[PDB]
C-alpha cells in the first residue's frame, strides 16, 4: 500500500504545516501538525475542557462505531517549546492520504496547554519519530508509521514541505519526480528515540565550505533551524545590524536586510536554504525588527534541523530494518 496528502502552512510564514488526517467511521477530518520529533498521535476531542477549545476541530469518539476505549490507558506530553498535553486513549481507524491504519491509539486530549488553544488551526499532533518515544501509560502505543510499515510497498515516508506553499507527505513510495539530482542517504541513531544524523558542515552565502560535524534532529514538528552557537554567529555577522536580543529571544535582524543563504551537508552533499527562507517578520506587529530563521541550540541540548531547513530539501525516512535519512535538492 501507499498513501499520499498535502501538507500546508498554517500562516504566512510557514510556523508550522497541517496535513488532514480521517479518523473513526464514519470519518472525522482533522488537520493535524506531523511531527518527526514526537511520537503520540493526539487530537482535540469532546473531551477536552471546553474553556481549552478555540476554534479547532474535535474528534467525537461516541460517534465513532469503530472507536474503542483503551482501557485504563493514560497519556501525557511536554515539548521543547514549552506546551503540554494529556488525556486519555482510543483505538481507531485512522488514514492518511488513503493509507489505512485499524486500531490505531488515539489519544483524545483532556487538557492542552495555552498555545494550543490560542492556535485554532492545528486539531492535534501526528507524531512520525520511534515509537520508543510514546507516553502512552501503562501500555505503550506504536506510532501511525510503525503501524502501516509492514503493509507499505517500501518501509517509507518522505516530507516535501514547501515553502509559502503546499507540501507533501507520502507513505510507501519515492516519487522520483519530486527533486533533483539523486538522494545521498546519511546514518541514523535512533538511541534518543528520534531521526539523529550528523551533518558534514555548512556554509554562509557565497563563502567556503567549513566541514565539521552536525549532530542533530530531522524535526518537522520544530519551525526553525537550531544550531550551535559559532555557526549561528557566522551566519548573522553576514547581515548588518543583526544582533542577539535575550528580551526578544533569538537572533533579530533589520526587516530591510537581504538575507544570505545557508547551506548544510549531508554526506558530500550539499543543501542550500535561501536566504528569504529565513525571514520571520517583524518580531511584533509593525516593527521594523524581524525574527531571524537560523537560531542558537545552546541550552535546547539538541541540534534541530527543523522546517527551516527541512523545506528546503526533499527527505526520506527510511523505516528499514536500520533506519536512514535521505536529503535531495528539489
Amino acid at each position: 500500500s501507499t498513501g499520499s496528502a498535502t501538507t500546508t502552512p498554517i500562516d504566512s510564514l510557514d510556523d508550522a504545516y497541517i496535513t488532514p488526517v480521517q479518523i473513526g467511521t464514519p470519518a472525522q477530518t482533522l488537520n493535524l501538525d506531523f511531527d518527526t520529533g514526537s511520537s503520540d498521535l493526539w487530537v482535540f476531542s469532546s473531551e477536552t475542557t471546553a474553556s481549552e477549545v478555540d476554534g479547532q476541530t474535535i474528534y467525537t469518539p461516541s460517534k465513532s462505531t469503530t472507536a474503542k476505549l483503551l482501557s485504563g490507558a493514560t497519556w501525557s506530553i511536554s515539548y521543547g517549546d514549552g506546551s503540554s498535553s494529556s488525556g486519555d486513549v482510543y483505538t481507531d481507524t485512522v488514514s492518511v492520504g488513503g493509507l489505512t491504519v485499524t486500531g490505531q491509539a488515539v489519544e483524545s486530549a483532556k487538557k492542552v496547554s495555552s498555545s494550543f488553544t490560542e492556535d485554532s488551526t492545528i486539531d492535534g499532533l501526528l507524531g512520525l519519530a520511534f515509537s520508543t518515544l510514546n507516553t502512552v501509560s501503562p501500555t505503550q502505543q506504536k506510532t501511525f508509521f510503525d503501524n502501516a510499515k509492514a503493509s507499505l510497498d517500501s518501509p517509507v515516508f518522505t516530507a516535501d514541505l514547501g515553502y509559502h506553499a503546499p507540501g507533501t507527505y507520502n507513505f510507501g513510495f519515492i516519487d522520483t519526480t519530486a527533486y533533483t539530482g539523486s538522494i545521498t542517504y546519511t546514518a541514523v541513531s535512533t538511541k534518543q528515540g528520534f531521526w539523529e544524523w550528523t551533518s558534514t558542515g555548512y556554509a554562509v552565502g557565497s563563502g567556503t565550505f567549513k566541514s565539521t560535524s552536525i549532530d542533530g534532529i530531522a524535526d518537522t514538528g520544530t519551525t526553525l533551524l537550531y544550531l550551535p552557537a559559532t555557526v549561528v554567529s557566522a551566519y548573522w555577522a553576514q547581515v548588518s545590524g543583526a544582533k542577539s536580543s535575550s528580551s526578544v529571544g533569538g537572533y533579530v535582524f533589520p526587516c530591510s536586510a537581504t538575507l544570505p543563504s545557508f547551506t548544510f551537508g549531508v554526506g558530500s552533499a550539499r543543501i542550500v536554504i535561501p536566504g528569504d527562507y529565513i525571514d520571520f517578520g517583524p518580531i511584533s506587529t509593525g516593527s521594523s525588527s524581524c525574527f531571524g530563521g537560523i537560531q542558537s541550540s545552546a541550552g535546547i541540548g539538541i541540534n534541530i534541523f527543523g522546517d527551516v531547513a527541512l523545506k528546503a530539501a526533499f527527505v526520506v525516512f527510511n523505516g528499514a530494518t536500520t533506519p536512514t535519512l535521505g536529503f535531495a535538492s528539489k
